[PDB]
This record gives C-alpha cells, structure tokens and sequence, in this order.
C-alpha cells in the first residue's frame, strides 16, 4: 500500500571486521563493528581490556581534542574517531558497537572511503523506531582567536569550511560548501584523506605521535609540494578532508543534524567547544523525527 512512512533508525545488517594501525600510536588494532538495538548510539568498545571498557561517541565524553578527536572514560581512551564516525554519520547509521582491540582506530588509507565500502558491503538494517534528529534553531557560534565554528539554522543539512595555509602548495581556494540533503556523502567527501606537513609530522614524531603515519595512510606534503606519487584525489583534498573531519565531530552529538555547519580554522578541539555550547544553550536546538519521509528535509540512500 502507500501511505506516510517514517524515517527509520538504522543499524549494521552484518558484522564488519577489519585490522589496521592507528595513525598516532602505530599500534597494531582489530576492529570489529556490530549491529545495536535502538536506540543505542554509537558505542566503543575497548576489548583487549578486563572487563571492556565501553565508551559512548558523545560530546559529554570527549577528552583531549589535539592531535585527533579522543573519548575517554578514567584512565581508559579511544583515540582518533572522527573518520569513522564521519562513515557512520554519512551512511545514516544511529546504532552500532565498534569493538577494538587497542586505543586508537585503525587509519586505514586516512579518509573514511574503506569504512564506507566495508559497511556498505555488509549492508544496513532499518529498525522499528523513528529516527531523531537535532534541528538548529538558532545561531551557535564559538571562536577563539581567529577560529571560528558556527551552526546556523537551515532546512537539510550542509557544511562548508575555510582553511589559511599559507604554503606553496595552496596557490586553490581553501574554500568548500557541501549540501548533503543534495549532494552524497560518499561521492563529494568519504575519499579525502588527512594530511600532514613535514615539519610537523617531524615535531610529532618527537612527541611519539604520527607513528604511524606514512604516504599509505596521509596526504604528506613536504616545504613545497605532495610527497605521494600518485597524487591528490580531488584538487580540493584539503579542504574536503576538513568536511569529513567536521560531520564525524559533529555525530558526537549523537544524532543527525538538521542545520548548516561552517568551519573558519577550525578543529576538533574548537568543534567540542561549539557542540558543548549548543547542547548547553538549549533554546537553540530541539530533537525532532519525521512521520512521512517524503516531507522531511533529509533524504538517504536505500539500505
Ligand atoms: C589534517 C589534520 C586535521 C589531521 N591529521 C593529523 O593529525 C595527521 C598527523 C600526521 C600525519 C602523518 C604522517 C606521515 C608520514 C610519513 C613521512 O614521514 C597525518 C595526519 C586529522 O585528519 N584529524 O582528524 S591536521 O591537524 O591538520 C595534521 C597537521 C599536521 O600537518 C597538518
Ligand atoms: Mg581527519
């Protein structure tokens, strides 16, 4: 029959299994994604520990916000979310376990595209419950020096991001805006890779960070230009990269967004900031779900 159908909450079909390192740590780490009951979010858990230690992907949670964007629960961590929660934001995924067997997740090729392909291949599964979304309904914004990280009130979904790289190697825009209640997330972002240059990656060596990075895994550009033979995957890498970045903070609110990002030198840490400050300012914001998707501002991908 055809009739008003509500939009879902989606889970896994099929458990992902996947081994990698961590960008950071250099550590070897299996991960295991599995389905959830509604309702559940995203949860990490840390299964080479006894008891494991189960941490929510939720703003409440994150610790440091440096290098990459970090949950912590006591003594116990969970290293550099941000691109596959990027997948699972992008994918429309509400409700899963990511289990690991070490603190960081695995780096994989440094965009969030092998996570989407491994998801995709096992499939998703619509679950018997609405799906909820966080509308903007007022202005946000945060800044802190010349940084700045806002959301706007806007009837979809979009984000867009400027970065200041005075380097050979932008001489571009710096400049992208992506509606994903238009565009796809797979398409127009899930392949940008992180980046590093030289002589920072240097530096974080001598802190023991970026262990594990290297041209398999990073964009490395060194004074003048990119290190990796074959090149960029879109003229705009950079920038695109942020998105991901961006959409993947942004899920730790823990449901979609109904609203407009934009991102001016922005990062984890000042991300944290705007979503500690929206979920604080509660005027701004209401949780909302939709009876008939064919009204709904927000579309996705069959499952
Ligand atoms: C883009 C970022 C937002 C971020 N990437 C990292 O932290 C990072 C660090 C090291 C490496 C590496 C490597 C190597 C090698 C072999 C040669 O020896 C890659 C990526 C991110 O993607 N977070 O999610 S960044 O902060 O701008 C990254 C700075 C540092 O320069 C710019
Ligand atoms: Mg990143």
């Amino acid at each position: 029959h055809h009739h008003h159908a509500t939009i879902k909450q989606r889970t896994l079909k099929n458990i992902i299994r996947a081994t990698g390192v961590g960008l950071h740590s250099g550590e070897k780490v299996y991960l295991t994604l599995k389905p959830a009951p509604v309702d559940t979010g995203i949860v990490f858990c840390r299964t080479d520990l006894d008891p494991v230690v189960e941490i929510p992907a939720r703003a409440e949670n994150v610790g440091e916000t440096t290098m990459s964007t970090t949950l912590v629960k006591g003594d116990v961590k969970v290293d550099t979310v941000e691109h596959l929660l990027s997948a699972m934001a992008g994918l429309g995924i509400d409700n899963a376990y990511v289990e690991l067997s070490a603190s960081e997740v695995p780096i994989m090729d440094g965009s969030a595209g092998p996570f989407v392909f491994l998801i995709q291949s096992a499939g998703l599964q619509e679950q018997e419950a609405a799906k909820k979304f966080v509308r903007i309904k007022r202005e946000v914004s945060v800044e802190e020096g010349d940084k700045r990280a806002v959301f706007v009130p806007f009837d979809g979904f979009k984000v867009s991001f400027e970065i200041d790289f005075d380097h050979p190697v932008f001489r571009r825009t710096q400049q992208a805006s992506v509606d994903f209640s238009s565009t796809s997330f797979v398409k127009e972002v899930s392949r940008a890779r992180t980046f590093g240059f030289m002589r920072d990656i240097e530096y974080l060596r001598s802190q023991n960070l970026a262990l594990g990075g290297s041209v398999e895994n990073a964009i490395v550009v060194d004074e003048n230009r990119v290190l990796n033979e074959d090149g960029l995957r879109y003229e705009d890498e950079f920038v695109k990269h942020k998105i991901l970045d961006a959409i993947g903070d942004l899920y730790l609110l823990g449901n979609s967004l109904i609203g407009e990002f934009r991102g001016f030198k922005s990062g984890h840490a000042l991300n944290n900031q705007l979503l500690r400050t929206l979920i604080a300012d509660k005027d701004a914001w209401e949780v909302v779900t939709f009876e008939d998707a064919r009204t709904a501002p927000i579309s996705y991908m069959r499952p």
